[PDB]
């Protein structure tokens, strides 16, 4: 066992190995509290994450096992992975506090979106990392759900990182957010059996809004969310519509007055053309038809990045611990093993 050290950052205390210095806040929210620390050992600058709450209900404690499990999983440059994971707890049943370490990454993509109006070379390169992170993840059947600029973490050397890839339909008001700027249609329209494309639609929102400095669609409620997008890419074809069973839904954009799709050149004028052409394949209204990362990866645009010998997939991912209906206790002992069998990676 490591040894520890106490102490009380703004409202929340920290007990963390001595390797951990100079612990300094960072934010925090629903997810937990974040540091930046300098781990010692290995000379790096390193983020850790305070769990909030990690066993107040079978909801959180599912979601902490989940996210220790997404995060032991993933080994790739354009999405945040594990250094390391600690819980000063001596045993199971004074188990309560988890604490995750992963590289420190200094800004968001709002920070780089609002500081500076981003170079058509600075938008290929961040786009193109978004892909390439989200066909890693998406090779191992898992979906982001809620891609936007405050889960796109980018350095000072413009490298990207995804983050928060660790929530479902759940029944609790913490982390709610009132209409989401960059969430596919279908999602606005609550259909239960969207696929992996649902981040494609947000990859288009935020590489809009990269080059043109505007949120695309901002919508202040899921109906004028919806009714922004039908705006620019025009109301449901024949094919689409038949694909609603949702009554309600299919009457309701049925009875709006109906909208032609229109041309992306004239919306995202100045803008490069390759870029516009992707942005058209990204935002298609019929996920069915959206472009999907691998896809995305090849085109045109990122000729200067793309190489498919280093866009690489994802070993399996076991996700059936999903559909398990267990007790807090239960999931609780099982985050206490993935601590515990936990193997940093080599330096
Ligand atoms: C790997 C990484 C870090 C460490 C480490 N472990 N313990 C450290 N001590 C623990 C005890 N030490 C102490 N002990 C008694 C009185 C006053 N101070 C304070 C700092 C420092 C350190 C440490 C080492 C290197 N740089 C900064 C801190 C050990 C292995
Ligand atoms: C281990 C250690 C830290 C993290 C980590 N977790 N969450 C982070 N964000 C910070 C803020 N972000 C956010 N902010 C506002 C709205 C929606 N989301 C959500 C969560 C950043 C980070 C983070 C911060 C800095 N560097 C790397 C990661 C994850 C695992
Ligand atoms: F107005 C819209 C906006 C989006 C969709 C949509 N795109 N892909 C799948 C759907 C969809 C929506 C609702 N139910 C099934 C499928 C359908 C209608
Ligand atoms: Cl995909
Ligand atoms: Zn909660």
């Amino acid at each position: 066992r490591p040894t520890f050290y106490r102490q009380e950052l703004n409202k929340t205390i920290w007990e963390v190995p001595e390797r951990y210095q100079n612990l300094s806040p960072v934010g925090s929210g629903a997810y937990g509290s974040v540091c930046a620390a300098f781990d010692t050992k290995t000379g790096l600058r390193v983020a850790v994450k305070k769990l909030s709450r990690p066993f107040q209900s079978i909801i959180h404690a599912k979601r902490t096992y989940r996210e220790l499990r997404l995060l032991k999983h993933m080994k790739h440059e354009n999405v945040i992975g594990l250094l390391d994971v600690f819980t000063p707890a001596r045993s199971l049943e004074e188990f309560n506090d988890v604490y995750l370490v992963t590289h420190l990454m200094g800004a968001d993509l709002n920070n780089i979106v609002k500081c500076q109006k981003l170079t058509d070379d600075h938008v290929q390169f961040l786009i193109y990392q978004i892909l390439r992170g989200l066909k890693y993840i998406h090779s191992a059947d898992i979906i982001h759900r809620d891609l936007k600029p405050s889960n796109l973490a980018v350095n000072e050397d413009c490298e990207l990182k995804i983050l928060d890839f660790a929530r479902h339909t759940d029944d609790e008001m913490t982390g709610y957010v009132a209409t989401r700027w960059y969430r596919a249609p279908e999602i606005m329209l609550n259909w239960m059996h969207y696929n992996q494309t649902v981040d494609i639609w947000s990859v288009g929102c935020i590489m809009a809004e990269l080059l043109t400095g505007r949120t695309l669609f901002p919508g202040t409620d899921h109906i004028d969310q919806l009714k922004l997008i039908l705006r620019l890419v025009g109301t449901p074809g024949a094919e689409l519509l038949k694909k609603i069973s949702s009554e309600s839904a299919r009457n309701y954009i049925q009875s709006l007055t109906q909208m032609p799709k229109m041309n992306f050149a004239n919306v995202f004028i100045g803008a490069n053309p390759l870029a516009v052409d992707l942005l058209e394949k990204m935002l298609v209204l019929d996920s069915d038809k959206r472009i999907t990362a691998a896809q995305a990866l090849a085109h045109a645009y990122f000729a200067q990045y793309h190489d498919p010998d280093d866009e690489p997939v994802a070993d399996p991912y076991d996700q059936s611990f999903e559909s398990r209906d267990l007790l807090i206790d239960e999931w609780k002992s099982l985050t206490y093993d993935e601590v515990i069998s936990f193997v940093p990676p080599p330096l």
